[PDB]
């Protein structure tokens, strides 16, 4: 056994010759440093009894346990393999204990495998009975991706593992982690996740949501796979680098699905179309969005919102922390250091913008006849509330208001509750959205007021290695009962439980809105419902250039709108540091500058009515603001098809090595590289510029780097901004909100490539009705230049917006002098305004008006 091949049979203590005879183990000392001393033997594990039976689906196989040693408990003697060969491009297996029922995720959008295997498949699969493995190869190369013969199967009822090799170390995904580096350190490395109430630091431990899925980039041709693992009990993730991958769960089912794609971008496609994509946000959440933990009173606020109103900040969104509530406790306001909370409600709406309210799931248990608490009134009444082990008593924990009892979102009533609450403080306070916070969820007790049980549940044989060591540390008694099941089995799915509820709930208090959604915990799928922030960072240049793979990696999970708190939210925030930040931040796909209690103030506006900072930030945002269509229509593909917004450099480039492990640089979609400094004291970046013809985004020259590293210079004024030749640009003239940038004039940025050639699209609907693309009220048109000619075609033209716009600019980068530009409808002429730049290669066309929704073609000559 190669040394990098070993699967540490020893996880749970420090290696011993006697722990590793009483487990039938390997014993070698001899390695280098974390390659295990005790390693499993080649064969243990299970193996198939009898034939493999074909089913309409695939087959089943009976695995039998070759007797060994109960390390960490009751073993599963009789396990089921039941493959299904779902679609051409994912395989389903799922091992379960043959004669019992065992906990199976409940997902809501997943559903069970009803169909004949597919036909055409890209892969095979294949099975080896003594002792049992499974393999999945790519059929056009017979690429081995996934092997679980490096490793036992080991299937107790508190103890699952699989491994397999993996064909690459370009290994990406899994959380939620501060990983710090975007392509996983294949070096042994553990991974825990279970959602937990924790800094997102240099620590490397499990966070507050919990992401099974990674995908490998295969090699240069782009060819890639993914796997995910359905199943929410507590797990850690072991890789080594042989390269290989271990999953170790402490209860439920192995159910695994493997996704084969082309590209890395299809096999983000494959798991989407598998778990949901994203819901398609509001236009206006799109916008930037200013918070802060204790504004302390609503004047407070207000006079923060009016300094950068005044300032002229793109600027959508108003966020409001606990201190709005009457002493912490949702579903009021404090009626005096927040009087007149409505009016200003009313304001923020005259200005054009939004308010986020944050909620949390814990409700105060202090009501009584003299004082009566309706939301716990109401819920107690319903009979809402997680209970304790008794099956008949609700928990009581500790959050901001004291004691508190806690929503079980499981139960489809707990929406209707919920929905209520909503439903009446809306009437009183009409914010836009909600930010659903501390869902884990998160207990500042460790399990009840009065802890837990010991117990297996609270206290199970094997515990990975999550922060503390304790499953129920700031968090709910493990033996919690809830409708779904116990918390054991559950507990990574209250965040998404409370995101499905709050999106029901916005079914009725937004009637048709798409509304917003804010959430803290996840799941796989969470993005159908909420948007994501990366919690509690620090004001340091380390979170600064964490926040990069954070963000990619959400995309991977399909939480597209993701972003850190710009500024960081701990600590005061140096004026430099602040600059930088607000200059990527601008570029995050959720883009939130938000502090917390009692530091210096980081709103834009609070460095100086004539700050460098604040100019920057007004320069970067209002830049956003213009490519806002762009971004938008992004996210129709994220919702619609299952792309990436904010993508890594290897998803266009994967062809180039040089781009498989940079983290310090993302693209917005295919054609827009964005590259900030990342370090303290700079004005340059170490920049990877990728195989293209790239334009300077402000300027429109053509750089003169191509696939190689630059020193990109970058004052304290700039971030590198770069457009991709070959690709077309749907812009709109920005304002200080959506509401009013919608109104604009739009403009199309053509960035031609090598052959004089590009192409792009622009989606357009209403920007907030629910249900636009399922019932086809929406524009979709296409761009394409092939030299002398642009061509608007409209494939989808159901949607006319109300505000006459039209296309009244077109700049081409990297263009020789146009001449004679014509422009006809439906081959109708019909003399445009043509501005000419020799120097850069840039013409801007003027004085012309295409209007959204109708096919143009418009002519030139060199
Ligand atoms: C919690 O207990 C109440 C009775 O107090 C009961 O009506 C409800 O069904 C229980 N919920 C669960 C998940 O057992
Ligand atoms: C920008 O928005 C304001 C409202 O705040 C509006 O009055 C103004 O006309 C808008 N700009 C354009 C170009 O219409
Ligand atoms: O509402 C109080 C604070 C917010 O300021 C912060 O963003 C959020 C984090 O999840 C925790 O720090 C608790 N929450």
């Amino acid at each position: 056994v190669n040394e990098l091949e070993r699967i540490n049979c020893i996880p749970d203590q420090p290696p011993t010759k006697a722990t590793c005879d009483q487990r039938g183990c390997c014993w070698n000392p001899q390695g280098a440093v974390s390659v295990p001393w005790c390693y499993y033997s080649k064969n243990h594990s299970y193996h198939v009894e009898g034939n493999l039976v074909n089913t309409n689906a695939g087959f089943t196989a009976r695995l039998k346990n070759l007797p060994s040693s109960p390390v960490f408990g009751s073993n599963v003697d009789n396990v089921l393999l039941t493959a299904e060969y779902q679609t051409s491009n994912r395989f389903h297996f799922k091992l379960t204990d043959q004669t019992n029922n065992r906990f199976e995720v409940p997902h809501e959008h997943v559903q069970s495998f009803s169909g004949n295997a597919a036909a055409s498949l890209t892969y095979q699969v294949e099975i080896s009975r003594q002792p049992f493995s499974i393999k999945v190869t790519r059929r056009s190369n017979n690429r081995v991706l996934f092997d679980s013969s490096i490793g036992p199967l080991l299937f107790a009822d508190q103890f699952l593992q699989l491994s397999t090799r993996l064909p690459s170390t370009n290994v990406y995904g899994l959380g939620e982690h501060v990983h710090q580096q975007y392509r996983h350190d294949m070096n042994w490395k553990t991974w825990p996740i279970f959602n937990r109430d924790t800094t997102p630091n240099g620590n490397g431990t499990n966070l507050y949501g919990a992401q099974t899925f990674f995908l490998c980039l295969e090699d240069a041709s782009g060819l890639s796979f993914g796997v995910f693992l359905m199943n929410s009990n507590a797990m850690e993730v072991v890789l080594q680098p042989a390269p290989a991958i271990t999953y170790r769960t402490i209860g439920g089912i192995l159910d695994f699905y493997v996704f084969l794609g082309n590209t890395p971008e299809q096999v983000v496609q494959e798991y989407l179309e598998l778990i949901g994509r994203p819901a398609l946000p509001s236009y206006w959440a799109l916008g930037f969005h200013l918070s802060r933990y204790e504004y302390g009173t609503l004047d407070n606020m207000r006079e923060v919102v009016e300094r950068n109103r005044a300032a002229q900040l793109p600027y959508d969104v108003q966020h409001a922390d606990i201190d709005y509530m009457d002493e912490r406790r949702d579903f009021t306001y404090d009626s005096v250091d927040f009087k007149g909370f409505p009016e200003f409600v009313n304001e923020l709406h005259n200005n054009g913008q939004k308010l986020v309210i944050i909620v949390d799931p814990a409700i105060s248990n202090n009501s009584s006849s003299s004082k009566p608490y309706g939301p716990y009134d109401r819920g107690s009444d319903m009979k809402i509330w997680v209970n304790s082990s008794d099956g008949v008593t609700p928990l009581i924990g500790e959050v901001w208001p004291g004691q508190t009892v806690f929503p079980d979102y499981t139960n489809p009533n707990c929406a209707v509750w919920w929905t209520k609450e909503f439903e009446l403080f809306h009437n009183q306070v009409e914010f836009d959205g909600i930010w659903i916070d501390m869902n884990e969820v998160s207990n500042f007790v460790d399990g009840s007021v009065s802890g837990c049980s010991t117990n297996n549940l609270n206290n199970p044989p094997f515990t990975p290695r999550i922060l503390d060591g304790y499953l129920f540390c700031k968090t709910l008694c493990m033996d919690a009962v809830q409708h779904w099941g116990k918390q054991y089995d559950i507990h990574n799915l209250y965040g998404y439980s409370m995101a499905v509820a709050t999106a029901e709930a916005a079914k009725t208090v937004f009637p048709n809105k798409r509304s917003f959604i804010l959430t803290r915990s996840t799941f796989a799928g969470s993005g159908k419902f909420a948007a994501h922030w990366l919690g509690d960072n620090t004001a340091t240049w380390d979170d600064l250039r964490w926040s990069i793979p954070g963000v990619l990696e959400f995309n991977l999970f399909g939480i597209p709108m993701v972003g850190p708190d710009i500024c960081g939210f701990a600590l005061d925030t140096p004026e430099e540091l602040c600059r930088r930040w607000m200059q990527l931040g601008a570029f995050y796909p959720f883009s939130r500058n938000h502090n917390g209690q009692g530091y210096k103030d980081q709103d834009p506006a609070s460095f100086g009515a004539d700050s460098l900072l604040l100019n920057s930030s007004r320069h970067y945002l209002n830049i956003r603001y213009t490519l806002l269509p762009y971004l938008y229509t992004l996210f129709f593909r994220a919702h619609s098809r299952g792309d990436t917004v904010a993508r890594p450099l290897l998803h266009e480039f994967y062809e180039d090595n040089s781009t498989w492990d940079v983290h310090q640089q993302f693209l917005w979609g295919p054609g827009l590289l964005i590259t900030p400094v990342l370090d303290e004291g700079a004005e340059k970046v170490m920049a990877y510029v990728p195989d293209a013809v790239w334009y300077d985004y402000e300027t429109g020259s053509q750089v003169r780097w191509r696939k190689q590293k630059v020193e990109m210079e970058l004052p304290g004024d700039k971030i590198g901004l770069h457009l991709r030749g070959g690709y077309i640009f749907p812009t709109q003239q920005p304002n200080t909100t959506t509401l009013a940038s919608r109104k604009n004039p739009l403009g199309l940025i053509i960035a031609l490539d090598e052959n004089k050639e590009a192409k792009g699209e622009l989606f357009w609907d209403d920007g907030e009705t629910k249900d636009t693309v399922a019932n086809k009220v929406y524009l979709l048109c296409e761009f394409s230049v092939t030299q002398n000619r642009l061509e608007v075609n409209i494939s989808q033209s159901t949607y006319k917006d109300p505000n006459n716009l039209a296309f009244n600019e077109i700049k081409i980068l990297g263009t020789e002098e146009p001449s004679n530009v014509t422009v006809k409808h439906n081959g109708v002429p019909s003399s445009p305004t043509v501005t000419y730049d020799s120097n850069l290669k840039v013409a801007i066309i003027t004085d012309i008006d295409l209007l959204l929704g109708e096919a143009y073609t418009v002519e030139w000559a060199h």
